[PDB]
């Protein structure tokens, strides 16, 4: 009803493992806005957005040469297996790291197996540098290894979270040979003491296929709170989910961020614009564009794989066009028609004569193109193959 309650109801729609930020610190928020405590709630808004922003991910990748820690590496990163930057297999003397090729906040290591040093479990971890990973992933193309677990259970006394991944099911060639697969796995499980560990299966030509949507939303829940924005926005955008999942992320951030800025009382009707929130608002489409993969550069690469030159790639979307030059029309009218048309469908999304200031329904607006971009595109490669 009031503006305290439409700050902390707008989260009502995302799950405990899809808030960007906790119920706890939303109800702190609100209490502090219900107190009038008109600096302690800007500036806990602003601590959280802070926090979100500087979170740094870690992630180990553990198990055998050749058996996918490569191109597990390598799909995370949105990066051809012959690409450059391209992870490649096995090499192993020491850790290895590579960075996310768009999020530098995130960083996938490929360590060497414990069976290619002569380290045992914990001396391996700690030479290793298990404390810098935020969480491991254990993978097996088979169904795992004496190996595989002993690092697990080292990895669990330290209080860290590891997932097995077993990959190359699509080699694997009734229909529900997965059942088979699994029952190895537990087997190797069930022989080295261990209750039954949840257990993901996953495919090289198709990627996106079996398990990991499961896992996808299984790590970000796990992760703490403030960590999931960076990781989400960092996955490859190859289904539908995934991008759906990251738009609702953003959404949420733009809130925040709406808030931190200080509402308003006059309808958005952008008559005037300054340089300085133009810049924002390219900055903030060249952010969307490049998370979702419809930035230049993933447009140009797109075109080879086809053919035809970018020029009729770029015609299937929107976003594109939203800041390139015309004689017919000024950025004004253009953007001055957007807010309309999102204020006209989506409302002001606050409580009547309250508003967010004209960015940020820009960014939401900005949002919505680039998401239906994506899903675009990815209808179009998929609709192929």
């Amino acid at each position: 009803n009031d503006l305290p309650s439409s700050f902390t109801g707008y989260f009502k729609k995302f799950n405990t493992g899809r808030k960007i930020i906790s119920q706890e610190i939303l109800n702190l928020i609100e209490l502090r806005m219900r107190k009038g405590n008109i600096q302690l709630t800007n500036s806990a808004i602003s601590d959280a957005l802070k926090e979100i922003d500087s979170s740094v991910l870690n992630v180990a990748v553990t198990g055998e040469t050749g058996s996918g820690k490569s191109s597990f590496i390598n799909t995370l990163r949105g990066i051809g297996n012959e690409e450059e930057g391209a992870a490649k297999t096995g090499v192993t003397m020491e850790r290895h790291p590579y960075k996310h090729p768009n999020i530098p906040n995130v960083v996938f290591w490929d360590l060497p197996g414990i069976g290619s040093t002569n380290f045992p479990p914990d001396t391996y971890l700690e030479k290793m540098k298990f404390y810098e990973y935020d969480f491991f992933i254990i993978i097996s193309a088979t169904r795992f290894k004496k190996n595989d677990i002993d690092i697990a259970k080292a990895i669990s006394m330290m209080k860290k979270e590891f997932y097995f991944v077993r990959t190359k099911v699509d080699s694997d060639i009734k229909e529900k040979v997965l059942q088979d697969i699994r029952l190895n796995c537990v087997n190797t499980f069930r022989e080295n003491g261990i209750a039954e560990p949840p257990i993901f299966l996953l495919s090289n030509k198709n990627v996106c296929h079996y398990d990991f949507p499961v896992l996808m939303d299984k790590l970000i829940s796990d992760l703490p709170i403030y960590k999931r924005h960076n990781f989400m926005v960092s996955l490859p955008n190859i289904t539908d989910s995934v991008i759906e999942k990251k738009r609702q992320f953003l959404k949420q951030r733009i809130w925040l961020e709406g808030f931190a800025a200080d509402l308003v009382n006059i309808i958005p009707s952008l008559t005037f614009l300054l340089d300085s929130d133009l810049e924002t608002l390219k900055k903030s489409m060249k952010f969307y564009r490049t998370v979702f993969g419809v930035d230049e550069t993933s447009l140009q690469r797109l075109a080879r794989d086809w053919e035809i030159e970018v020029d009729q790639v770029e015609a299937m979307i929107k976003s594109p066009a939203v800041f390139k030059p015309t004689d017919e029309e000024t950025i004004q009218e253009r953007l001055s028609r957007y807010i309309q048309e999102f204020c006209l469908a989506n409302g002001y999304l606050l409580p009547k004569n309250s508003f967010l200031k004209e960015i940020f329904y820009l960014k939401y607006y900005f949002l919505d193109m680039v998401t239906e971009d994506a899903k675009t595109l990815l209808k179009e490669i998929c609709l192929r193959n």
